[PDB]
């Protein structure tokens, strides 16, 4: 139908109807008349997927060959949504399969809504990786994801009387196609235990053992023949484990349950058994994986040239212990050396300086479960400091500052600074963050090691987030530049020399309309919520969290209500306020904001005044495949974090790719999109980190805002009264109490700026010419954000590698 | 190779040949390279299992086209071994793989050993319904059978230093090729829960919901194109269930338990909640996909006339009451009608009468599991004792001995009564175990309902147990009498004419020297042990339980060893005895037993004066594949329960068609097989079951043979004093106070004729021309064995359906 949809040719149309066939009789066991939509669904993927394998096989025996230095990418979250389109996009079979499922009367986008998302991830951190997997093989690099294979990936949220509720999200009930076990590559894990100290060195004896097995996941990058792949693991009870006989059986359950579920925390720490046990099952799996292939190429001088691992955050910190582990009690190194290969085999990525979110494990914890691993820590620090001493002579209170192990009630175990310590490289992924982190929280490790930290600013994959959710954006455009831009990002600020090209104009705002349209469908048939198509799409879609200020959304939707509730006669831009995201689910003030959300929604959206110029719609069960349907829709994204919080933010720069314009404060990437775009082309407001120090020196007061705006005030009181919950005067008191007296990201302090940033946006939506053109110079200038972008730079500047577009023979 | 294993026809190989690739490639996403010796296997099972699919599809389109009768067997257990064999067996595929594999430079027995047993079953009674698939499908009969997933089958044996270990037999690990999860077919079963009351009916609420999700297997008959299914339900939790988050995640494996494990007990009763649990989750879920299967074909009238349900035991009696359940209180039929419908449909088939198999449940766990069911068994109960006091006026003991209800310290349910009174039709397994149904346990029953009893004598599949586990045997057959028999058994009665015939006598004996020399290389190969392959193969394999008297063979082995001991230079026919099989975890005396057989074989195999004239070998993890080599080897098949307690035995018939002589007791089916084969054919042996009874009128006193026998003091005298045990001289103290005090099966009285017919086996054994001649008798007399003959007696007699060899098109 659509140029970068691919060619449609006969003989691959042919060839596909026919596997088609094949599959649904001799790998569903079915015929057409007994043919479920899912039967359909699974005989195109296994289609697709047989696609795929000659280039996964070519790919792997490739690196055998050639034996290229291996990037290994440590991950406890892999968010990566579906597959089978993606699939399609990067083999270049999307409208050859559309095609020939059109010839046998079936409608693809209906089979590709079968497919369940893999959600095995809560949000940026988890997604993040699976842009950075696609661009790795787009970009040719010899890369492996490493992952726990969760049988629960994040929880399906419903809504039941405007309450989140959880299920949990059997995401393998039907099968998952793409994945391919591995029991042949099956290692073992050990837990607990004690140390025992011989003449030849210290043994690590009396453990439980959990076992290991692989499923691979192919990734291919964009139509260059590569297949990469993701390893995920699950873990499996040896047979004779705890081996009445019935309940000897029975208990395997408790070994098995480290792979059972992801926990659905996003940016922070619950320092649980389980949660550890699940960061030691990863990373000892994987080294143990790592050093296999390494051997079958005894000389680790040479496994830095060979392997580079990046660590996602702390949570696989543990590989530097394990590393050195394996390479002292194992392999009998000597510490030093050891320490050498470890130091430039490992590179550390921090995604947040939320304190609550920093991983400070209890000692006992690690003392029970991982004790030779505790030792290790002990030396390492030990070492460290002595370092810092010999550096810092005197400076006592920075050697405790500088410690992994933190004194206290507790001692705890800092894994941010075990992950400084043995790491070649440091970085954050926003100019922004990555500046912070060497003014405060790693202050003290900049100035013993500066070489250490660099910025990786964060991206997406322009294939996932527009190729594939936004086709006709992506036609539009190839028309006038090519198709390059898709592997090329940057190309896409040729659009500039066409934001006064009136075909260009009306084609961009087509697109955007037809996207709003479809999106207001979708809505009224799957959730039977009627909407204005013509209102501007006004769009907050991320996890639920203090810091993200959903609350200050909700100010201004009540803002806008009140104005219209005073001046009823008066016109108004209309407006659809959309607002989506899980809450962890032991986060009671998230779970209070979802219900504030609803609640409004419920008396904005059913008084008769209002009509349909102002609707409230909260987004239920926000997830990757309904991000790929809401961010082409949207006309306005609000990125509207306290400055200094959001370390960069990815949702950003997917709305600034699809056509909307963003309204946010200068945080995270977001100081980044305004610097490509202009600060022109941007609605910024309120508070930059300056500001929000200046009112923490000075202490925040929000009751002072509360006394000086009325339209602040007159909100407060009809929350506090019940205005927004009749039957439940005093339900959202906890709201009001925060915002009061305990808030520690100043809704306040943004709220005023906020609402007269909303009016400009407001000015130019009634301007559609111009709101185009703004649009055409933000699309344009995107090209920064593109994860391959991001991965050529980790591989120039940290893994030591150079990228390439040249294709494999297919 | 040879006639009986198919056509290797030029097209067939080459097809082969390319499906294996195909599969190997695309399935297995390997190449030759770095093709395990399993993958090997993986891509031959898929590539069989493809030339399964079409028959499969055509089965089971036919069937809903014709409307036949459907034969429902529930189960909780089938036994059924490796499916690779059998299947290319069934559809005459077997030369054509062997050489397409043979082309591809692999050997295909290598790749069949790499496949795990299904053991989803104990031994005969599971065994059985594996056999019976196997001839409902070859007799062209529209049979289903239904049972559990077990995730874990029977454990895997070791011994350790003597003892039986157990080990989880993980049977899934590697995935199972042979099973297609049917996930758009899974039901919700109800646990717990209470019932109510309303103006329309009762109502069960209230309750605990677990979903059962199906996976079909299929069952081809032999070379007749028909594929029936095996559908096995596994335990699902639903997704809301228990919904900190993480803890209800994790809860979901209480619920999925009911699936984990096969209950490891072989003629005993355990009276456990998950037991129960098992037991309606397959009653709940089969009713309801027969249910469902019928309307799709509101007037149940016609129930009967179109549906089937045989209950292997009482272990599925609860579709009894569950089917008026659903009658009386879903469909609204009146409870009359309803019982009519399910006395029309439900037959019964009793399996053994040691008191201590029989299912009796007590009242408080049916009440708090089942509460409608407890309800509906007491109504029954109230109908079917008015029916008998109206029938046996004044007869209260019999009222109390015929109740459903047992009264006592605890309240028990009878599911054998229950299963009387809800059925049109009970049968025995064997001539004399029906007979002793209707002269002691069932005497009150069949008095009020003689019509109801009936015997069917049981058989083995002639494919698996000839034709498969001994090809050449079944060749040097088809030489002479063409290949009909293999489904038509009787036909071996023709070979009566070869008794004299010099060349098949030759041949005979030269297929068992053949055999004994595989099974001996395969011992020294697998378990390093080194055996005489000229000495008489003695064989014992079967569960190990008191009433089978494994402890009566050791008696004889020690008698052997002490006469050698006596006179060493006295010549004695050599013999190898083998005693093999699994003791249920629980069951201390089996289990010592085992210990004494490993104890003697210590002693009596490193004894320099015994040599290779006596040996005694243990054969660790008996289980179906090992069966299948160690029958077609053995010379003497040991049958030796005490008269009255084995209810058939189907092994007996396994060594009888694979031309092993029999030693035995007028016991099960050794009576029938001595019938047809002739008295002076068989090893026959001790005392019948008239003896039994008037030993037991009169007291067994063990010491009376003690005091009179002195080669029986003797080893008493050994056991007692640690002869077998140097080191620990009171370790079978147990075993010796057992048999001297509390033998309930008279291992004693059958000592002395025992011993003397082992003699005249010996004597025979001397003269290999008439020992041959005798095999040949029995061999030519098999064919009643036959599971086609016991299914054919079910069908015309029970089920009310006529069987067909009929072929359909391929
Ligand atoms: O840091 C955590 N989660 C994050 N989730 C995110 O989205 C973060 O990483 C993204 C990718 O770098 C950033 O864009 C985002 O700003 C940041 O909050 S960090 C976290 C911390 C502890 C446990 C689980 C998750
Ligand atoms: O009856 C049980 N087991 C049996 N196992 C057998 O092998 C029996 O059935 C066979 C098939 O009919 C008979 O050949 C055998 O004699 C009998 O013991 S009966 C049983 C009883 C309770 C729980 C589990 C199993
Ligand atoms: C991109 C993405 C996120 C991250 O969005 P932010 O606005 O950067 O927090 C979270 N969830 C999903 C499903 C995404 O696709
Ligand atoms: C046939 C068979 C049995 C039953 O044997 P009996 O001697 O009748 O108890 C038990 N186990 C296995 C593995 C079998 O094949």
């Amino acid at each position: 139908q659509i140029s970068v949809r691919g060619l449609a040719g006969v003989e691959n149309v042919t060839e596909l109807k026919k596997n088609f066939n094949r599959h649904l009789h001799f790998t569903l066991v079915k015929d057409r008349n007994v043919a479920t939509p899912r039967d359909y669904y699974f005989a195109l993927a296994h289609t697709v997927r047989d696609h795929l394998v000659g280039r996964w096989i070519r790919t792997q025996q490739h690196y055998y060959e050639k034996d290229p230095k291996r990037i290994y990418y440590l991950s406890l979250e892999f968010y990566m949504g579906r597959t089978l389109q993606n699939t399609m996009v990067n083999l270049a079979l999307e409208n050859a399969c559309d095609e020939a499922t059109y010839q046998l009367g079936l409608d693809m986008e209906e089979l590709e809504e079968i497919e369940e998302d893999a959600g095995l991830g809560n949000g940026g951190l988890g997604r993040l990786a699976a842009c950075f997997l696609d661009s790795m093989a787009t970009l040719g690099l010899a890369a492996y994801g490493y992952g726990i294979r969760y049988e629960f990936g994040i929880f399906n949220q419903k809504i039941c009387g405007g309450w989140q509720m959880e299920e949990a999200d059997d995401w393998l009930r039907y099968g998952n196609p793409w994945e391919k076990a591995r029991p042949e590559f099956t290692l073992p894990v050990h837990f607990y235990g004690r140390v025992e100290h011989t003449s030849q060195g210290a043994k690590w004896v009396d453990t439980q053992v959990v076992l290991a097995m692989p499923y691979d996941t192919p990734v291919p990058g964009y139509r260059n023949n590569v297949v990469n792949t993701m390893r995920l693991w699950s873990a499996k009870a040896p047979n004779d484990f705890n081996l009445g006989y019935i309940q000897a059986v029975l208990d395997r359950n408790l070994a098995e349950n480290i792979s059972r579920v992801l926990y659905p925390n996003d940016n922070f720490f619950e320092g649980k058994e389980l949660r550890l046990k699940q960061e030691y099952f990863v990373v000892a799996a994987t080294l143990q994986d790592i050093i296999r292939r390494f051997k079958s190429s005894t000389n680790f001088d040479a496994f830095p040239d060979k392997v580079a691992i990046q660590l996602n955050d702390t949570h696989p910190s543990l590989a530097i212990p394990e590393l050195m582990r394996v390479l002292v009690d194992l392999e009998r190194l000597d510490w030093d050396k050891a320490w050498e290969v470890t130091v430039k085999t490992c590179a550390y990525t921090n995604h947040t300086v939320l304190p609550e979110a920093l991983e400070r494990w209890p000692v006992h914890l690690l003392e029970t479960l991982l004790p030779r691993h505790l030792q290790i820590i002990y030396e390492i620090n030990q070492r460290f400091l002595n370092r810092v001493a010999a550096a810092f002579p005197g400076d006592v209170d920075r050697l405790r500052r500088m410690s992994l192990v933190e004194e206290g009630a507790v001692k705890r175990i800092n894994m941010a600074h075990l992950c400084i310590a043995g790491s070649h490289a440091v970085n954050g992924v926003a100019r922004i963050h990555s500046e912070i982190l060497k003014k405060t929280i790693f202050k003290d490790f900049y100035e013993l090691e500066p070489h250490k930290f660099q910025n990786k600013t964060n991206g997406i994959t322009p294939r996932r987030w527009l190729v594939l959710c936004n086709p006709g954006l992506a036609e539009i455009i190839a028309e006038r530049i090519g198709e390059e831009y898709i592997s090329d990002l940057d190309q896409l600020r040729k659009l500039l020399s066409y934001v006064d090209d009136e075909a260009f104009i009306r084609d961009v705002a087509k697109v955007k309309q037809e996207n709003k349209l479809k999106f207001a469908a979708y809505l009224e048939r799957e959730y039977k919520v009627h909407i204005n198509p013509n209102s501007l799409f006004d769009v907050q879609v991320k996890r639920i969290h203090e810091y993200k200020r959903q609350l200050l959304n909700c100010l201004h939707v009540i803002t806008l209500y009140n104005r219209i509730k005073k001046e009823p006669n008066k016109f108004v831009v209309p407006r659809t306020v959309m607002i989506g995201g899980k809450a962890a689910p032991g986060y009671h003030m998230a779970k209070m904001i979802i219900k504030l959300i609803t609640a409004i929604g419920d008396v904005v959206n059913h008084d008769p005044v209002v009509g349909d110029r102002l609707r409230v719609i909260f987004l239920e069960n926000y997830r990757v495949s309904l991000a790929e349907k809401v961010i082409p829709a949207a006309d306005l994204s609000e990125q509207i974090s306290t400055a200094g919080t959001e370390a960069s933010g990815t949702g950003n720069m997917k709305f600034m790719l699809n056509g909307a314009l963003t309204i946010g404060t200068m945080d995270g990437a977001n100081v980044e999109m305004a610097e490509e775009a202009g600060e022109e082309n941007f609605f910024i407001f309120g508070m930059r980190v300056e500001d929000v120090d200046r009112l923490d020196q000075r202490g925040y007061n929000a009751q002072e805002y509360y006394d000086r705006i009325p339209e602040l005030r007159q909100i407060i009181e009809q929350l506090s009264s019940g205005f927004f919950s009749p039957k439940q005067p005093d339900l959202f008191k906890d709201i009001v109490n925060m915002l009061m007296h305990h808030d520690r990201f100043k809704v306040f302090a943004d709220y005023e700026e906020y609402v007269k940033c909303q009016e400009r946006v407001s000015a130019l939506y009634k301007n559609p010419r111009e709101w185009t053109r703004m649009v055409i110079r933000n699309i344009a200038t995107s090209g920064k954000f593109s994860s391959d972008r991001t991965i050529a730079q980790y591989a120039r500047e940290i893994w030591g590698v150079e990228p390439s577009r040249q294709r494999l023979p297919a």
